[PDB]
């Protein structure tokens, strides 16, 4: 058969403002993301990627359709933020991802890696994912 592996990081990095805002109370910046491993454009096969937010977030269902696929906001809390990843192939499984925000212990960082398995893809499918 034919196996295409699209390895992928995901999750977020944050930033300390500096003080808290005493307007809202929040404290950092931060950017939830998916991105290929290597330099590519994922729109070639993906239809959009879903960043579902803490349900007291406006909007926390957020739809990103073109690369950067990443949302950004500001807070103070770290919380699960789900990542669904929809294909153009309505045949191909959506990939959910979980991702925990990382805020706190110089940039924030937590981001793993990942691999999109297309097992037996219709060439058609096969022809967006190369
Ligand atoms: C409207 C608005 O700003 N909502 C909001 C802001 C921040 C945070 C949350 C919701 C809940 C989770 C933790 C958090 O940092």
């Amino acid at each position: 058969g034919v196996t295409i592996v699209k390895p992928i990081v995901y999750g977020n990095v944050a930033r300390y403002f500096g003080k808290k805002r005493e307007e809202d109370g929040h404290t950092h910046q931060w950017t939830v993301y998916v991105k290929p491993y290597r330099n590519e454009d994922m729109s070639a096969y993906v239809k959009k990627i879903q960043f579902k937010l803490h349900e007291s977030y406006g909007n926390p269902l957020r739809v990103v359709t073109k690369p950067p696929y990443e949302i950004t906001e500001t807070g103070w809390g770290e919380f699960e933020i789900i990542i669904k990843i929809f294909f153009i192939d309505p045949n191909e499984r959506p990939v959910t991802l979980y991702h925990l925000l990382k805020l706190f212990q110089k940039t924030v960082v937590s981001e793993f890696y990942d691999e999109m398995i297309f097992q037996d893809p219709t060439a058609m499918m096969q022809q967006l994912l190369t």
